[PDB]
């Protein structure tokens, strides 16, 4: 109920190094479907098939069609959950965001420190000649429904710098994520089923370290019982109410 | 004269996707001495306390004072070897440089693609507040014996982005280096003893993939037998000779 | 009598819960070539292509050709190293073997506790109808020049119960190995370059727990510095010498 | 007989930028069999099985064994040479060929566009690894069909255009440019039935270039030519050259 | 883009182009320091520490390196278009970027000499001490008179280098100025010499110069951003 939101807000209000872990859930209200439930059904291709380093090579066009598909929009924008987190960062509470999302919606919402376990599409590399590119370089190509193509050698294997099925995670980033869980005073999960490594392990790491924990998700997860506050609902509706309640605690 | 140099130039002049792997020996002519023993080094200091991530988190000063004592050249500049390799890239022959060095001399010399397997002294991170700095902000203070401290929070936990004991190699970079060894048509080693992974294995990976193999080192290595050309000598002297010869073949 | 061997023995002689971690190097002398250096170069095919889950499905014949390849011998049986380790367990010194090998040589040598991080060829499963099989059941088939084939449904998808490239590492067996390292009093690496996760992590975990560390390998590894005793040599020749010394030390 | 060839020498002699389009017939003199017409291979073999991509993916051993049956170490004949001399003389500017025998190069021709690729390089359809013919040249002669040394696949396809496959893009591009920028286009030993290669003669014809065709028999595309010579390339081409040295 | 395309057209058609560079490529001093004491040969013999202290305080940036304009010019030479680079810069950036024929009108810091025992040195032998804030000292005799081969007030400009640069201007087919105000000789005159000889003129600067009128192509912008773009367009005009 509203009571759970109260306790979440009370934990955050007295934290100065909170960490927020987000999954596909936090971006569903931005038009980017998750890989679960009806969303997984909605999507045509199987992510493990078309979104692997193998699939990318055998059929780059399908990879892009799958990766860019959205609900009633071409490009996504941050929803109130993203802004709510960036706000908490301005209020001196949130000092880091660890995400498995590759949509860069946290940065665009104003988050200053974002650890991207799966990278992002901010940059791309030609796998044949190694020319590097900024996302902005193919804006016109995408606009007309075409896929990225290397201007230097003509290759269609311009791979975005994200972790595809069959590749390792960014270690400098993985290490920072764990170290982040190890010294945060509050650890809040938002929009994650806590299934994809290290999502299932970070919560236990932060708890051992003594952090207070909160989880905001549309459905329950196996780790729910170890959290202090459990909230079932949409991230875009819950987070902003938590922020407001934190402001009210600091005001009144 | 020198059949080896001519042969090396012949192979390169004919390759369109060559890779260069470099070790500490390529920067010896820039003023940065190589290991020289390395075993005795661990007789003076406990490797776990001065060069491991665990030792760093326990007492930062140990790592930094260890570094000041074995400091050496801090303002070294690339030497002829580094430039020769950059020239080869400009000529459309070399497509990537894989290195174990952390001095960034390859980039400063013009190389556009450098895969740093052991990280580099480019940037540092405060482990407490996450502020990031360029090594250029601490070099001089460090040269005066001043341990770098975070200017924003005052922490003594400013960790450089280099690989320490206890932490894994940068996976995505290693992954790229290996792909590089598998599809190159020419693989050249310069100034590396090829004793420990990955230095010790990449040559064998390129060899199995069918690339031509060249090695330029001051002393033989156990991997020598698989090289099509082997040259004994100083990189800073040999490399420019090979390039000159390649240019001549190109101009005929 | 090499002094490092003697030192390794003194450590084991005073241990009552030693753990041995083995890599491909401990079976090379049994005739199973490793994936590194000359062995890797000598082997037919590229491991990641033929020994991956997709390679197995598209070309089982190549997978079995790769898996059964022998070097310097025609069939594999435990070598002196495997027996030495089994003896150390009989002497009440070694309490567990953690291995990444799938050859079952440790069990054949008599070791009772063996944690198989990558599973083993001991069991096979038809991926189509799920009939399960013992390795012994296909011995005659291999001798006649055929590859395993499900006797119940005719499929050639009889996958040995091992971890193939492209498949995740067994999580429960991984956690048991970590726990093993956290409570041993001696941790000895034999025939591993400590490159394949978690081979590079386990030694550090044991060191933090206070274990005495020993490493026996044909070449130096990146983690060599943290071990108390380092021995360069062939496992099959070194291990029995260590055990003979341990028996002498206990003689009085 | 002379009237036709005499007229042919007249055009080439006056030609400033001539292009030669060759088919399997120009290599008949070298012992290599043609595909269609008389004694053609497509009468003693099924192309859909031994020379089609669908057939290769179906049973790679068919293509490779068919290829082993044709193991014949061939050398240029007077036709290939006549074309190379016509090039040294500055008349012929480039040769577009559908053959993979590489007899045009060995004969001394510098401008050779292999519209249908060559056995020079190969690709594994499974792991995408690439190889030079030299890597299999020894197992092939011993009767062993090429097998990828990286993934063990039996789908190592040489870079030759089989039925159901597109032509190499860069090469098709170069060829069309030549068919456009030419005043003389000569076809030699080509049935002109396989497209899009057979389209080049029309592309050059519609661009205003004189058309000459030397073939051992009339092709169903003769009309487009200003003059056709029905005979053997090894005998007709050499005579075309000398007659050009008489005029020139 | 417009002027940039024209510049490329000229360079693509030329076979003996010459490039002149000033300080503006590496994008009151004499009120803070006394030039007569920190930058003249008489001041140096009087007190070498003044010149070296002046240099240390004005070192600029650490781990300095060539920028994209230097690499673009080196590339133009590699393409066989540019045959010489005349510069007033003393930081060896053109050579490091790959240029093979560089005429340094003001000398450079790459070579130094002890004025007492005449031992010669490369800058790499002092760069460490310099950046640590220690004055370069002769290791053979101990003297503090280690002077780099740069032109100091009271010393002459390299005569032979100057004449070679004058000759380049007299026989080039294209002359391109990059990052120079063209106010002081010889910088102010070389463009006029090339102009009179019949070469195509190009100038890339952040600001206009009084010599602007004689130039066939005038581009305003940062050299680091303009040159790579000119080089690209030149490659594009060679693919066709
Ligand atoms: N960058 C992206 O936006 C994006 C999109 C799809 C998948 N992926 C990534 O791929 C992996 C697998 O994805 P996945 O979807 O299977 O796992 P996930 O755990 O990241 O999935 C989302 C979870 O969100 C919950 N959820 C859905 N809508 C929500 C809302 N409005 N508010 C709060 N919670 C909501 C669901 O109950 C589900 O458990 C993850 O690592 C994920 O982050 C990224
Ligand atoms: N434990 C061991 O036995 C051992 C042995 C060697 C290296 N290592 C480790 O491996 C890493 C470094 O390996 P690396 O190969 O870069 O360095 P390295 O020190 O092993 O080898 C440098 C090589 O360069 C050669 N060399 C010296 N001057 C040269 C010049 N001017 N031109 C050309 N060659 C020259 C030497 O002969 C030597 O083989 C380090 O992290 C180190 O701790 C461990
Ligand atoms: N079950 C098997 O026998 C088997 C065989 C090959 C690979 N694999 C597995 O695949 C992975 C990768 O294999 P890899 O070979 O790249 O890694 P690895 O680290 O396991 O490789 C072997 C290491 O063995 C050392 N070595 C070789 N011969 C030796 C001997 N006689 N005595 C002592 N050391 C010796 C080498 O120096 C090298 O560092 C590992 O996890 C490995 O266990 C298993
Ligand atoms: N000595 C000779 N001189 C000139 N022409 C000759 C000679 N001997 C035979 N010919 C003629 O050469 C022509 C060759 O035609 P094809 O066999 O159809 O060969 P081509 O035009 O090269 O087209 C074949 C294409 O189909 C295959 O699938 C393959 O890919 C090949 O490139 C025939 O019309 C034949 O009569
Ligand atoms: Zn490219
Ligand atoms: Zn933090
Ligand atoms: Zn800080
Ligand atoms: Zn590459
Ligand atoms: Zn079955
Ligand atoms: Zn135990
Ligand atoms: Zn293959
Ligand atoms: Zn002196
Ligand atoms: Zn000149």
């Amino acid at each position: 109920m509203e009571d759970e939101i109260r306790k979440a807000a009370e934990i955050l209000a007295k934290s100065k190094h909170a960490v927020v872990f987000t999954g596909a859930g936090i971006s569903a209200e931005s038009g980017i479907p998750t890989f679960r439930g009806e969303d997984g059904l909605w999507r045509k291709y199987d992510p493990e098939e078309v979104a692997s380093i193998s699939g990318f090579k055998r059929n780059p066009r399908a990879f892009w069609e799958f990766s860019m598909e959205m609900k009633d929009k071409l490009f996504a924008e941050p929803n109130p959950a993203h802004y709510a987190i960036a706000e908490l960062e301005r209020m001196g509470i949130v000092k880091a965001v660890i995400t498995q999302n590759i949509d860069m919606l946290h940065q665009r919402a104003g988050s200053r420190r974002v650890l991207e376990l799966h990278g992002s599409m901010d940059k791309l590399d030609c796998l044949d000649c190694h020319e590097t590119y900024d996302w902005s370089e193919f804006v016109e190509d995408f606009n007309k429904g075409e896929i990225p193509r290397c201007r230097k050698c003509g290759s269609y294997y311009v791979k975005p710098r994200v972790v595809l099925f069959g590749e390792p995670l960014p270690q400098r980033t993985l290490f920072e994520a764990i170290e982040e869980a190890k010294h945060c005073d509050a650890f809040m999960v938002v929009g994650s089923s806590l299934v994809v490594y290290p999502a299932a392990e970070l919560p236990y790491i932060a708890k051992k370290a003594g952090a207070k924990m909160i989880i905001v998700n549309a459905e329950p997860t196996m780790a729910d019982p170890i959290f202090d506050v459990k909230i079932i609902g949409k991230a875009g509706e819950v987070l902003p109410k938590i922020v407001e309640e934190v402001k009210r605690l600091r005001s009144e």
